[PDB]
């Protein structure tokens, strides 16, 4: 948990570093947004290798779970740009 170390969010995602895994194939991203299972979010097979820690939740929302990317609160189950974070948001 904590900041992975003290700094750092799991693995990047992505092109290069985007976003990253949040757990269950799903990926997401600041300019990238949220993935699940998709294309690039194909990132958790690397977190196959090493069993590895790393920050955690992202302040949950009730619009069906956290914070994920570019405002999308987004859990396992899925995502969707959550207005009350930054992408179909009002003053958010």
């Amino acid at each position: 948990a904590v900041l992975d170390l003290d700094v750092r969010t799991c693995l990047p995602c992505g092109p290069g570093g985007k976003g990253r895994c949040f757990g269950p194939s799903i990926c997401c991203g600041d300019e990238l947004g949220c993935f699940v299972g998709t294309a690039e979010a194909l990132r958790c097979q690397e977190e196959n290798y090493l069993p590895s820690p790393c920050q955690s939740g992202q302040k949950p929302c009730g619009s069906g779970g956290r914070c994920a990317a570019a405002g999308i609160c987004c859990s396992p189950d899925g995502c969707e740009e959550d207005p009350a974070c930054d992408p179909e948001a009002a003053f958010s």
